[PDB]
């Protein structure tokens, strides 16, 4: 549709704006609508209440944490929304082979705006751990040893291997320099989630293979 054109436009914006990416007033209005209608018209009243609840929670969070005073409240909402089941419609929205949805793109712009709007003191510096069920070819197409991966996905990780951890077929150990800690905004803060936007670059240093789980363990380092 025109969604294809919107996707490539957004991917171009992501790389051109870099850390200056910022959502516009209407982009936030569109994100609000996308989130409230995401399950269809029958759940709009419930998801309008969820939205209003998240707005008030994030409005008060800015009151309690003045360093967040100039983050759009909707952008913060985007970060809590990311930690719900809604992440499934936006995590891959900018992948080359993904079929974009209007709601996916709306979500994406405000999550990206949030991540580059958070003050640097929210960056986690150190190793963050990720597990996902992905196929070997999926890994090979995206990560090769001693090559740089320009990630087009929203890449989730954790400061820890905590109770949230569960062994998966693919694992990452990613040295973070500016990956942002969003536990303060998540519905489950004790996961200590760290989230990288599309456009993050990783120097892949080595990829381990096992016939056990993890089948593939990727070691990579974020770079400027």
């Amino acid at each position: 549709s025109d969604l294809i054109k919107q996707k490539k436009q957004l991917w171009q914006r992501v790389q051109h704006d870099g850390a200056q990416f910022r959502s516009t007033p209407e982009e936030r209005k569109q994100f609000k609508t996308a989130l409230i209608t995401l399950w269809g018209e029958q759940y709009r009243p419930e998801r309008q209440q969820r939205w209003n609840g998240m707005m008030q929670r994030m409005a008060q969070m800015k009151w309690n944490h003045p360093e967040l005073k100039y983050m759009a409240t909707e952008d913060l909402v985007a970060l809590q929304a990311w930690t719900t089941d809604d992440y499934e419609v936006v995590q891959d929205v900018l992948e080359k082979e993904a079929r974009p949805t209007a709601h996916g793109l709306a979500f994406a712009k405000c999550i990206i705006s949030a991540l580059h709007s958070l003050p640097e003191e929210y960056s986690y510096q150190g190793t963050v751990f990720t597990g996902e069920d992905q196929l070997p070819d999926w890994v090979s197409e995206r990560y090769q040893e001693r090559s740089i991966t320009t990630d087009r996905r929203f890449f989730a990780a954790s400061e820890t291997k905590n109770a949230s951890w569960q062994g998966m077929a693919v694992e990452w150990e990613s040295n973070s320099t500016t990956g942002k800690r969003i536990s303060m905004f998540s519905e489950r803060p004790n996961e200590q989630e760290v989230l990288f936007p599309p456009g993050t670059r990783f120097q892949v240093t080595r990829i381990e293979e096992n016939e056990t789980h993890p089948r593939l363990k990727i070691y990579q380092s974020q770079i400027a």
